[PDB]
């Protein structure tokens, strides 16, 4: 019995609801996962006098399924995900909801019980269902209606967006570096969220860091001030990225998650010193982490060759990695990063890069790989251009996709 269950989330970290609902279906012995759809961005549909605060952009998509469970013990399951998720199925209708799960159609099934129709009632009159129906059953046409072109209907529909974020193993951290304003003009920062957010990034990895020494004060401040400006953004965004606060300062990750932790999904460390205050602070803010390989060599005769590499790196991480686990810490939630761009000849770099496969295996931790721009990774000149950079960065990215590397970090998607 083939489905198609419509998947949609206003609240919380929209794109991995979704994942965890897709997850949640996938473990099912009695579910075969046949195809996932593209990611579709939408206003909340409301009631005409519904409370502002319901306004909140929607992440939609469907899957196609096979199952041996019949229609009613389907339903059964997909309200026994959205509970586990964490969805009040007894809120106000309309409302915010973390996860929602609906039985879209069963190939030409018609059912029309007060508990259960199929296809979905409204179907035909929502583009953020019928979309992704239409993308996972090309041919489809409503059994009671076979005779509406259902192409034509979702045009009539209208106001929704195909978003470039995907559903893939592999998802795109674009940079938002805050360390070019004018006389009265400063958002250029604002401007640059919005091409990452457009050409795709699923996370956004923000940073006040530069690659001159600054405060604790200043980078918090400069930290604080995107994250105000991000809220104030937050529920018209068409897509709302994951956020990743990139810093090595264990006072910065304090402050910045007693304010903000609501927001954040990730701590991208620069550089692993004193791994056992921040491992205690993980813990008590359950968020991921990003281990990186950056010893602070300042000597560059000292800096790692080629041949030791790869136990240099795991030795040094798996060491971290086995702190932050004496801290209750779920290794799935635990990221490594090879840093190229630390303590590392340009051989070197370009060796860990092509090995990385082996180094992921071995450290059982999933990767986060920050190419983009760096000639030695790049296997590059120094001296080239951004344009030849970005070129190499994009075909460097397409093959860390295919490798199902878990995070790329690039300035441009
Ligand atoms: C809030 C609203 C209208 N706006 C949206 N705007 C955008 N952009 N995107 C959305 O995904 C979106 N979803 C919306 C919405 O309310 N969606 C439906 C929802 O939450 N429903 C929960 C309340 S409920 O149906 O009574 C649940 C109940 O509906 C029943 N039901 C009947 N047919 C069903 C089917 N085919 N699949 C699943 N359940 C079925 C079932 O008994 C369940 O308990």
């Amino acid at each position: 019995m083939q489905y198609i269950i419509g998947i949609g989330t206003n609240i919380g970290f929209t794109i991995e609801n979704i994942h965890l609902a897709i997850t949640a279906l996938e473990s099912q012995q009695n579910i075969r996962i046949i195809r996932k759809a593209s990611l579709y961005s939408s206003k909340a549909v409301l009631k005409e006098d519904a409370p502002k605060e319901w306004d909140i952009r929607f992440l939609n998509t469907a899957v196609k399924i096979s199952s041996s469970l019949k229609p009613d013990e389907l339903l059964v399951l997909l309200k026994d995900i959205e509970l586990k998720i964490g969805r009040d199925l007894n809120a106000p209708a309309w409302s915010p909801r973390v996860i929602d799960l609906d039985i879209l159609a069963a190939e030409d099934l018609i059912l029309e019980t007060d508990k259960l129709t199929i296809p979905h009632k409204e179907l035909i009159n929502r583009s953020f269902a019928l979309a992704p129906l239409l993308e996972l059953s090309k041919g489809w046409h409503h059994p009671k209606y076979v005779e509406w072109d259902l192409n034509i209907r979702l045009k009539e529909l209208g106001e929704i967006v195909k978003l470039k974020q995907t559903l893939a193993n592999t998802i795109r951290m674009g940079i938002v570096n805050l360390s070019s304003d004018g006389n009265f003009d400063d958002n250029q920062r604002k401007l640059n969220l919005d091409e990452l957010i457009q050409s795709g990034a699923e996370i956004i990895d923000i940073g006040a860091e530069s690659t001159k020494p600054i405060s604790i004060e200043e980078e918090f401040n400069k930290l604080d001030e995107f994250l105000e400006y991000f809220k104030s953004q937050l529920a018209n965004l068409i897509y709302k990225p994951l956020v990743s606060i990139d810093t090595r300062k264990l006072e910065v990750m304090q402050k910045i998650l007693a304010k903000h932790h609501d927001i954040i999904w990730m701590i991208n460390d620069v550089e692993c010193n004193n791994i056992e205050q921040k491992a205690q602070l993980i813990a008590k803010y359950n968020k991921k982490y990003v281990i990186i390989h950056n010893l602070g060599i300042t000597d560059r005769n000292q800096y790692l060759d080629k041949e030791n590499a790869i136990d240099n790196v795991c030795d040094y991480i798996e060491q971290k990695k086995q702190i932050l686990l004496k801290h209750g810490i779920a290794q799935q939630n635990i990221y490594f990063d090879i840093g190229f761009g630390f303590g590392k000849k340009s051989d070197t770099a370009r060796y860990l890069l092509e090995n990385i496969i082996e180094i992921k295996r071995r450290l059982e931790l999933k990767a986060l790989v920050g190419h983009s721009r760096k000639p030695s990774v790049l296997g590059l000149a120094k001296d080239s251009n951004l344009a030849t950079l970005d070129r190499a960065t994009r075909e460097l990215s397409r093959k860390l996709e295919k490798l199902d590397i878990d995070i790329i970090r690039v300035h441009k998607i």
